[PDB]
């Protein structure tokens, strides 16, 4: 499986009008759009929307769900029209994970600190069909994960939590290494989205 189908497990959240088309913000001097790997960042956004502007805002704005590869289509198809006015869509991380995040890097490490995404030393799961290391998006989930690996070990094993840079992971010489576990709250999110529609 290709990366862009990696990635397309990963939702990705956005706050659009009822056509679903994003909202832009001029960022001082291009066409910003802000794309959440969080819905409650989102939902924060939204919020923010409808307290400072209701007039504009109120009956007119909900939370729309695209793929982390449509994402990444968009951060890249950026850079191309650039050489050959266009909208600039930002990410961002899961405001609570970046603070998990911050617990793992050093006072310098921390500095370049961007897509947060965890891993533990000696967790494995079962790809098809050979074992991958599990990339958690939520530290949470890797808590969770290890948990259920402790309560069934048969030695005491160290898990070193570590965080990695889910840009860099795109681009590795070789990432088929590692497997991307969504935030559970991003999934299970995406139920209310669509049980929530007329």
């Amino acid at each position: 499986r290709p990366i862009e189908e990696k990635l397309e497990v990963i939702p990705v959240f956005l706050i659009t009008n009822y056509n679903s088309s994003p909202y832009i913000f001029q960022e001082n001097e291009k066409q910003v759009c802000y794309m959440f790997l969080c819905p409650y960042d989102a939902e924060n956004m939204l919020n923010d929307m409808i307290k400072y502007n209701g007039m504009k805002y109120n009956g007119n704005i909900k939370i729309h769900n695209i793929t982390m590869k449509k994402a990444y289509e968009l951060m890249k198809e950026f850079l191309q029209l650039e050489k050959m006015q266009n909208i600039y869509w930002k990410l961002i991380s899961s405001k609570r994970q970046l603070q998990n995040a911050l617990y793992y890097l050093s006072f310098t490490k921390k500095s370049e600190l961007m897509y947060p995404v965890f891993y533990a030393e000696n967790l494995y799961i079962q790809k098809d069909g050979s074992n991958i290391i599990p990339l958690f998006f939520d530290l949470e989930d890797l808590k969770e994960a290890i948990e259920e690996q402790k309560n069934k070990a048969l030695s005491k094993v160290d898990y070193k939590i570590k965080v990695l840079n889910m840009v860099d992971l795109i681009f590795t010489e070789d990432h088929k290494k590692f497997g991307f576990v969504p935030s559970t709250q991003s999934v299970k999110y995406l139920d209310k989205l669509n049980i929530g529609t007329k």
